[PDB]
């Protein structure tokens, strides 16, 4: 010890761990106050040079504790995660955490999914096309009997038709859209995927009530949703005690449309232990990620195990 | 990269490095915008199991930034604390060193308290007091030796009645101008500064039993609100501290003197960054002039931020 896994060794062992299960039981321990979530840290670095954000997480269960640091740095976005040992307080292991990331990110919004989707729901849409929607595509498409799944990214219209069989040869039941409008038609699920800083869909311009999923953070106040759509929703979140503090159309809706964090109606731990309301679709149903540290000490532990 | 250093390898680089210096300039850096210190981020473990404290700072000035991270560890034999410190680079966002810093973190903690004592004392005070011998005391010792023409030095703690008689020597030879003493009275009898270096949780000084107002400098952390004095006596202080943003929301004594005996931050009359770039009160001393240090990343990370300059 310690050991210092870099991006190559860790692809390998993140291929070799099953995600969702890890961040399944993470959730239900969290849930029963056998691993601690702190907030988030964002530190500014001076002259716009960037930032970072530090993630915590305490995983007794484990016996290790970490911290992941991800700076940006102006258009550079790295992460880094430390795992020490809640025994001898020593390092156990440093883990380039680029690609747990992705995986993290992805199965944490599939719990979503499957938790809070109709169980007879059929359509999917999928907005935005970079590495977190295809992982997203990943861990969703076997969680319900898909009949259709499409996702449209503005690049896509002029794409190489090659990376588009790298596409479509994910799932044979996707198709490539034209438009953000065409993608979520008739759609029961509606996983957003993007970059965005600002609004890519408007939940009252749908056809029917469906569930929105929502990851983007890389951006001040980043929202991928009208902020005033969460008062005509409802609303989930990964975690309740520190996520409607940090995101974007959260703090904008409160601020200016009259929203209240105590609207949300149950964040994974509560859902994941039969302690949250399932939601009826008598609205639309959002749900809210931006990560969270437990997701990141889960996975690193993880390959220190194998490691070992 | 990134190289790991473990302790061995840290106290020897850690021997060729000037931390004064790098610590004086650092706060002036600090005061300048250069740097950046956030506040200090403690989480409790579940089941009483302990915590841990992680200390953040940013270096533009050296292109990096880092994590301390701090465990304190329950085990019913004893308590483990460690300390270890991940150094970022902000160019390419890659680990540059993670380093074992249970010594950085003493040195560090003594420059610190050095620098208020030459900022804050009287250029012609000769009479230093040292509560506490462990080895943060006796760091404190080796860095504020020099900076003033000391005629004696007295050092008390309780185990010391009692001790190995070489293990006298070993302190003894510290300082030719040192003395040992039977009591903390004794110690500060005529003090003109008063270095509290001990893991007391509560009161090892009223500052209202002095015999003249003297400097009193403190580093006690380690318990939940720790104080070395009591938080009723701020309030008869001319009060300064590390750093003015953070360490008034997690000390001891400023919580429960603003909480009990009303007290207020604003009373603070400077803090290292300010005393250093000539922007902080040196005070009179017709009352007590009080230092409270809890320990700030920004020290660590340029400490460490150090090692691996040589390193590399
Ligand atoms: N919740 C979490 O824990 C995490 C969240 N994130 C967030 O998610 C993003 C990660 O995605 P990643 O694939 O790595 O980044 P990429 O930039 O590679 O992909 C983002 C995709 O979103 C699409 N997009 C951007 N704007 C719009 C819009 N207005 N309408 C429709 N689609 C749009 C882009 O399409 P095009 O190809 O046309 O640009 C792009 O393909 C980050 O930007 C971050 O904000 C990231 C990591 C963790
Ligand atoms: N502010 C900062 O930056 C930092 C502060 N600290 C604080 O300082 C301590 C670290 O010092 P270290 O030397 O390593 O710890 P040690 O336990 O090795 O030494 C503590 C010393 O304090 C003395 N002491 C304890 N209680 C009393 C009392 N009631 N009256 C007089 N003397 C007393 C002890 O004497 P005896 O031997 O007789 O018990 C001992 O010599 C930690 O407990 C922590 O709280 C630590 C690191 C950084
Ligand atoms: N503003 C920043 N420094 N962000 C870094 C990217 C964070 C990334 N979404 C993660 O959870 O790893
Ligand atoms: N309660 C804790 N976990 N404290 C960690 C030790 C703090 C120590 N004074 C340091 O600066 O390293």
């Amino acid at each position: 010890t310690p050991h210092v896994i870099q991006q190559a060794q860790a692809r390998e062992l993140l291929a070799q761990i099953d995600v969702p299960q890890i961040l399944h039981k993470l959730f239900r321990d969290l849930a029963a106050g056998l691993a601690v979530q702190p907030a988030q840290q964002l530190v500014a670095f001076p002259k716009g040079a960037g930032d970072f954000i530090n993630y915590l997480g305490v995983l007794a269960e484990d016996g290790v504790y970490g911290v992941k640091t991800s700076p940006y740095i102006v258009p550079l976005v790295t992460a880094w995660t430390l795992l020490m040992s809640m025994h001898n307080g020593q390092p156990l292991l440093l883990c380039d955490a680029h690609e747990l990331t992705t995986a993290r990110t992805a199965a944490t919004t599939a719990l979503a999914v499957d938790a809070l989707a109709p169980l007879a729901a059929r359509r999917l849409a999928i907005i935005g096309s970079g590495k977190v929607a295809q992982a997203h595509l990943r861990y969703v498409q076997n969680l319900r009997d898909w009949q259709h799944i499409s996702l449209f990214s503005p690049s896509l219209a002029s794409a190489s038709p090659a990376t588009l069989a790298q596409l479509t040869g994910l799932d044979p039941r996707l198709s490539i859209a034209d438009s953000c409008a065409a993608a979520v038609a008739d759609a029961d699920v509606i996983m957003l995927c993007t970059s965005s800083a600002g609004p890519v869909l408007d939940p009252a311009h749908l056809s029917k009530p469906a569930l929105i999923t929502s990851i983007s953070t890389n951006a001040p106040r980043a929202h991928e949703v009208p902020p005033h759509s969460l008062n005509a929703m409802q609303v989930f979140c990964d975690y309740r005690q520190t996520t409607p503090d940090a995101a974007g159309e959260m703090l904008i809706a409160s601020e200016q449309h009259g929203w209240d964090k105590r609207a949300v109606m149950g964040d994974l731990p509560e859902l994941l232990s039969d302690m949250a309301q399932r939601p009826d679709y008598q609205r639309p149903v959002f749900f809210r990620s931006i990560g969270l540290g437990l997701e990141d000490i889960a996975l690193a532990n993880a390959l220190y195990q194998l490691q070992r």
